[PDB]
């Protein structure tokens, strides 16, 4: 199980650039 | 079951670029 | 089960560039 | 499942770009 | 299952370039 | 099972880069 | 600017399902 | 400037289901 | 600005499921 | 700004499920 | 700036659930 | 702010499940 989040040089954002992630798996 | 999520020199967005995701898998 | 996001280089966005992903399968 | 995401240099983009996708299999 | 979504160079724009799609397979 | 999160040089956002992650696998 | 709506198979309603957005900005 | 809107199914409710969303920017 | 609506089988309610989003700026 | 709403299957409620969020600026 | 909300399967309550969130800056 | 709600299978309640943030800044 590989995971990996990088948020990298995000600037001067408003109300932006959000990540909602609700996965499911059999 | 690799995931990656990568934001990079996103900047000055309003409102925008936002993910939202529900996936369900049998 | 490989999922991958990359958001680069968006900039100056208004109310733009939203995913909204609902995905059901059995 | 394999599931893809990439926004690249999209810049000011006005209530544009906007995905919403809703997808049942059975 | 492969899904894959890219918009790139995409710039300028009004109200233009929404996706909206409900889809439903049994 | 491997994690890595790396925030770097993130500055001056509001209400922007957050993620939330409800994933559930068998 | 860009506005949706699907209203299906409501029945019998009062005084509800009242949707209101309202945007004022200077 | 964006608003997507889908009610579907609701039925015999009373004084339920109002959404208010309201903006003043300045 | 930036607004998704989905109200999907609420039935038989009373006063209830009532949302406000309010957000004054200056 | 942004703002998603999902109400699924809420029946028989009586003054419950209201949800109301304010913010005010200076 | 930044609401999101889901509600499901919430039946039968009586002034039950209510959630309420404010703010105020000076 | 940001505001994450996510009420899910809470049934016959009375006066319970109630969710009060305020917050006052001067």
């Amino acid at each position: 199980s590989y995971s990996s989040i990088k948020l990298s040089n995000n600037n001067n954002n408003s109300n932006s650039n959000n990540i909602e992630i609700s996965k499911s798996e059999s």
